[PDB]
């Protein structure tokens, strides 16, 4: 088995095809299954996997009560097949609030924060055991992608912050060779707040797109050299800008340089990418609130400062419906790497509160070449049939 | 691992053998067992598998109310080892409400349908990843065979439909090679209507027994050329039908061309093969209901014209107990290719309004060319044993 | 890999020391699980495996009431490794009220039967698939040796009979290979009434210990000859009799040859195995109920007529516990043959009315050339705590 | 594959970084989990496993009412894969309320004790068949070290004892090949009372650091002789002692040869491993009860005699929560053998009286030579959502 290098060109894309759907909180009500949120998906070699991060419990359960919280003990990564939905026979991978798995073609490596938020440490777990850790360096919530990270031949790159949520940070970017951290890199560029980044090979470097907490509603870009371990950074072109909260169509703007201070503040994980000048992403339909998903190709997206002409939309769920995170990850093919992701579908508190817990469930889509129809697949669930 | 080439001769058989039964249905009435329906069975060259469309639900689950309906964003395909029934460690392959899979010898393919009625999408797994899709092309539930597709020399074929229910439909048949559509034929010869096929290998070709929801009580059947992808159709000879609902034996016909206008409007999916001349088929008991199972050969069967001369009759299902949906599946031996079939076993609404739900179990039968007795092997469950 | 060949010489034992339980009843109470009978333990070259016959529901479950009878059609072969309970994961192999298995060294043979009683089929599936099936031949509920047969050089042999339970009967020797029945011996011997054979390779042989129904409380042997598939039989010498119930030890017999017509009529599954002059055997304590377990050695059992001198003795089951049902199984070990028992531990009715169910769990234990003590094994359920 | 010789050097680390946390009271509470208590972790060369053993019965169920009491027949050795919960599909390995599991590189080890107090036995199982036995040599309470055995080059060895818990005891280590027992060594040097060893490789021989249940506060230390089976024994020099009960650490002693008569009599199974002169310990916080959980160095605390200059100090469970056993563990990486432990978790009785039963869940950590920093892992079930 030899390191992966995701050296082939990138598929051509014409949208996105349905790939899998996991209907957690559906199963939740009749069934023991585990309360989650920041779910996200990653493949090895053969086949592909969902992760999570679980709340040590099940959801028909009385521990389930107020796990709208983020960061608690019990928090571990779980990892199922894609399209296993977590029950009671899920391996819990490491302790966790916090989170990235890849997998460099030989092992997977696991990163795992949790501990005190003024003193996180982060476990380094690879081809089954701990083989590095780091501490806090700013003393206030060590948090990393809750997404795939990224091997180029044997060498895995992850992007961590530490610091302030609405204010400068101190986001550093990590180095990792058979789990033993071999460099670390600052960030550079003109990115002012880096968090929760949705990353992938673009041999022979790697790209991410990420969440500003601070004072953009368009995603910032980090762009990492495998070779030299220098760090680049800036915003997503598109006028049509991909977090949440944000401006509505007609009033939003993005220079590629700067956060555009519009309704900066607070946000939720997305993702983009670039096809040369052009740029695939999604987004929840609310401008305002993390409900409904959709995806879309922007002309001129990735060159051209505030492009707003759109393409090739499609409704991945609909605006009725709760949705919640999402991330990219990248397949290899026989000929091209191709690009999927997954969107995480929130239910419960805060925004239903009929019930005492928070949960989630997942829809899964991948590139496609080919042709595709419409539809909509939300969580599902009926609030009024779950336990409370 | 080499492509299945199925170039062996077909195994005489004198009639069934009992293989499988998953007592789906009696188990959920303590356990937590998907709700599904539109099962069926294929094997890699080691193993047998089950697959079924799930309904985002367990049984015993306030969500299981109406599952009657077709088509919803949460139908996803279930996949299990044979006789493994489908509890909550089951792995959902794909979003589907209506699908098709085969292996070629080295990896399972998939072909999943799922979202709007009127615009549709085919997604195409192979090997764990999304190879192709295609939009509907009669904007009518684009739909599929419902039982395994069949691979001959690293070639896939699947038949397609799109359009009426009840009239005139647009049907293709897709040759696929590693997840990847490489031909597409128009469905061609005397078959009037086309739905659900049940296929199986015949060296050097591929034949399918079909549904036609039309005007035909009599089963259409499909040919297909691997070699240069022409394709041809007509009905089955025998006069013994193989349709629900359908005429009594008295006064039922085929002439082997076109459909016989008896009784013709609905369906139910369902096999048969030929044996030189003689007819292998399986048939409901009853003539216009879902009602018990039973298979016999029919002299003369696949050759004569309104044939209905029938021995070798088996009991599977007898007529005090729901049936449903069959197909065929083939299975390699060590000098000759054996045929299979499953009954899927329907409980439930509409047929039992006791409960809300619809669900089913399944049995399954391998030919033999040893001797057997009889019996009867229904679902099982008693209604009013159920969670409502 | 190869087939087996169980050429090396029997272990040298003083006794037997504990393998495994699986606690299957009390796992009942609190959790969802298969309702059982005629369990037993089968291994391939790796690792054991328990089976047992499923009765198509789990026990707290209201399908699970009137389970005490032994045959319907929902009634499946369960497998799962040793010392995993049958949970809802458990894969169901075949359907059958009475079944064998056993792995020859690539693969697994099972022979499973079901349907009528009045006629029963057999199939026989080897390596996932089915390759033979026989129909009822006496036309009174054909039936097997409900523990595994052996296999010597690619050819497996089991034990059939069909007939009266209380009278002459008609038994049948098959050899198998690769699923395929090859030749069919009658009975020979003096044995008069043939049950439920536990069987050990014994090379070149195979030689079984088995239940006479009808005029014996002592065990009746077949001898299996692979090289000519000739036939023999006769009964265990020891006047300590295997069978129950039986007279007590003070007035029982045996002389190798007939039954003893002492409390002969029914009876139930046993073992036992030559050591030179002398026999290893396991039995109830209680002599006319299902009661306790109890092994031991007899000086001369095997040689020697009428022999009662016993040594090394151990109680497995006290005798204020219910059992069941016992057989052997065969382990290789690096240089020697070794023996291996189970006992089936039965609860509920007809002893125990206060539910309405009939169940078991298991406990295991394996030859020794080591010391080992005492102790007591038995189900360990409490009745008052069970779901009736 | 070959066997493992464990022939690198020690990890140098700093300290400890989070590993695993089962969750396993938390998802009793609204799921069927095995009642569990004695814990341990050990590893194969790929991937860890978590054991325990089990009290015949899940915690939501009548059957966990008493379960405080350390043997009952129903006992049977867990075995999963690090971080998956103990569900109804976890596989008993073997009878036993005491144990010990290890693998040598080529196969899994499993010593297994259970049977009557006064006469126990020991089973040895080794590549899933059963190789040897003994039986108790003092007639009460046989017993191991409930943590990992050690192998080097194909010879495992493990500890064992039988005779009183508050007295003079009869301890043997014995050397064990492929499942048989090849000598049997009698306890030497100065430790006056051994139980429940948690051993480590530490090539060429293996060191164990145990619990003296009669007169020491202090832990003995066991070294073991691979090649000529030589055994030494005395007691860890730290004066920061790591029993309980004990002094507090103004008034606590060790000399390094003799039990310190410092509330010697009972105690808890603990670990150390020695650095040069430095060791590195676990022990609970509280000195009098299974309260709390720490780990430091100790300068000098493995060469000199009492001394208590302490650093690296981690709190793994803070003192509002209940700890229990704990235990090491070796993991070998590419350049050298890490240390890692496991700590169990105890809830119920005794000290928790609203419910009848008594459980534990876990807690795992690997040593790192990285930086971390802090938190505390506890149990983490709210003892007034649990069943009773
Ligand atoms: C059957 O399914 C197909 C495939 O999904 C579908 O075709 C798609 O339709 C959408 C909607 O018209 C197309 O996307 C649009 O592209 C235009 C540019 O030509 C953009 O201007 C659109 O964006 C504007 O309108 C959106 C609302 O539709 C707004 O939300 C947005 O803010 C803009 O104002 C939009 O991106 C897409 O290109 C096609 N896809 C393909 C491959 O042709 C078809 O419509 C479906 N059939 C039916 C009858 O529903
Ligand atoms: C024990 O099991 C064996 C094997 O199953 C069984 O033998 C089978 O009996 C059936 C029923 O008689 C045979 O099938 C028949 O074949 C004749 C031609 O010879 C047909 O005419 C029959 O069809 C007519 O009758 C059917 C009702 O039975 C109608 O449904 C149908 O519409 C026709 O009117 C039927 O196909 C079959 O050939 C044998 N099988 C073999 C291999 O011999 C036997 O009867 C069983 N014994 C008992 C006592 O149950
Ligand atoms: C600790 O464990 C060991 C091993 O289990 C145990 O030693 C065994 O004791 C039994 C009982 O005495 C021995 O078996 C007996 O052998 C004598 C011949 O020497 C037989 O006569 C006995 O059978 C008669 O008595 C039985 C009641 O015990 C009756 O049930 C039976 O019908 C006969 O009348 C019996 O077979 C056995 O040989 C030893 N095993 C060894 C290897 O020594 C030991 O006793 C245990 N210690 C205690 C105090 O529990
Ligand atoms: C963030 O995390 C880091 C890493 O855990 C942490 O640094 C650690 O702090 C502890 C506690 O101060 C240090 O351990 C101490 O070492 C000194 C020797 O210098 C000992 O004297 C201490 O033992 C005494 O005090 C203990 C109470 O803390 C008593 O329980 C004990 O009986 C003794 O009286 C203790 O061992 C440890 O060395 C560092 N680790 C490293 C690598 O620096 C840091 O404090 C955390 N920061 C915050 C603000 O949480
Ligand atoms: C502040 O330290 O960073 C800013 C945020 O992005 C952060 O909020 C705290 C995280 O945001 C939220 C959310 O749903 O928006 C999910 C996470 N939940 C989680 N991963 N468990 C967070 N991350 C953390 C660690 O809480
Ligand atoms: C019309 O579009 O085609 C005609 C039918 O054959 C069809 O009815 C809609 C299907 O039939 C039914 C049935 O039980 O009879 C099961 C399917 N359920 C299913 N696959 N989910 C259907 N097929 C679909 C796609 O609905
Ligand atoms: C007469 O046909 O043979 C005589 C018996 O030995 C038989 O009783 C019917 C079987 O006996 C019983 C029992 O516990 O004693 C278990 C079986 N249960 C079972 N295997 N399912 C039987 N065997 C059968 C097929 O009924
Ligand atoms: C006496 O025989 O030795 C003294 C002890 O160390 C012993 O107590 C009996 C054991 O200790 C306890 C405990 O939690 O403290 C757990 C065990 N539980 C267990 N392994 N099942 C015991 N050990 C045994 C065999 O009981
Ligand atoms: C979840 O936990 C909350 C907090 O304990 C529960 O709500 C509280 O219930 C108490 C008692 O009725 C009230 O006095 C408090 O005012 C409630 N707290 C809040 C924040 O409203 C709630 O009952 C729990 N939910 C369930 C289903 O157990
Ligand atoms: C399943 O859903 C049906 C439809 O919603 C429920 O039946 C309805 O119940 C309401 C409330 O009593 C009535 O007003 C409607 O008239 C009912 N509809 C019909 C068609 O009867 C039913 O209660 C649900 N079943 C279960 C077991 O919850
Ligand atoms: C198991 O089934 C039996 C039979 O249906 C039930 O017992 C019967 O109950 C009816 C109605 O009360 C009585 O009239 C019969 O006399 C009973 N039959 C017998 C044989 O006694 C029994 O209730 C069921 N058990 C459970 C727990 O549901
Ligand atoms: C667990 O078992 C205990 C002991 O059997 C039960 O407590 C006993 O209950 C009986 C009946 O009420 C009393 O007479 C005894 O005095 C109790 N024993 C003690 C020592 O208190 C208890 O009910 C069981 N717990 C549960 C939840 O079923
Ligand atoms: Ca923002
Ligand atoms: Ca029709
Ligand atoms: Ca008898
Ligand atoms: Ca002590």
């Amino acid at each position: 088995v030899e390191y992966r290098n995701w050296s082939k060109p990138q598929c051509q894309i014409t949208g996105f095809a349905p790939f899998s759907k996991d209907n957690s909180i559906r199963l939740s009500a009749g069934g023991d299954i585990w309360v989650t949120r920041e779910p996200y998906v990653s493949c090895d070699p053969g086949k592909c996997y969902q992760f999570a991060l679980g709340q040590g419990t099940t959801l028909d359960n009385k521990h389930s009560n107020d796990t709208v919280h983020d960061r608690i003990p019990h928090r571990t990564l779980l990892m199922n097949e894609l399209g296993v939905p977590f029950h009671l026979g899920t391996r819990q991978v490491c302790i966790a609030w916090s989170s990235s798995s890849c997998h460099d073609g030989k092992a997977w490596l696991h990163v795992c924060i949790t501990g005190d938020d003024k003193n996180a440490t982060a476990s380094f777990i690879y081809d089954g055991r701990l083989v590095d850790s780091i501490g806090s360096w700013s003393q206030n919530i060590l948090r990393t992608q809750e997404s795939e990270c990224v091997c180029i031949n044997g060498t895995c790159t992850v992007v961590m912050t530490d610091g302030s949520a609405s204010g400068r940070a101190d986001t550093r970017i990590l180095f990792i060779e058979e789990g033993k951290i071999v460099h670390i890199s600052p960030l550079s560029g003109s990115a002012q707040h880096i968090e929760e980044c949705s990353c992938y090979p673009r041999y022979p470097g790697v790209r991410c797109i990420c969440r500003d907490n601070w004072k953009g509603s368009n995603r910032p870009v980090v762009d990492i050299n495998m070779e030299d371990y220098s760090i680049d950074s800036s915003y997503v072109c598109s006028g049509l800008v991909g977090d949440t909260p944000r401006n509505d169509d007609s009033s939003s703007n993005s220079n590629c340089r700067n956060p555009n201070n519009e309704r900066g503040t607070q946000g939720v994980k997305g993702w983009a990418f670039d096809n040369g000048n052009d740029l695939w992403m999604g987004r929840t339909i609310s401008k305002e609130s993390r409900s409904g998903y959709e995806t879309f190709k922007v002309i001129g997206g990735w060159s051209t400062p505030n492009s707003k002409s759109q393409v090739n939309r499609q409704v991945i769920v609909d605006n009725n419906n709760w949705s919640g995170y999402s991330g990219i990850f990248s397949v290899e093919g026989k000929s091209c790497i191709n690009r999927c992701f997954y969107v995480e579908l929130i239910r419960g508190r805060p925004q239903e509160t009929r019930v005492w817990w928070t949960s989630n469930s997942i829809v899964v889509f991948c590139g496609t070449s080919g042709t595709y129809g419409t539809g909509s697949w939300p969580d599902g669930a009926n609030i009024n049939f779950m336990p409370i």
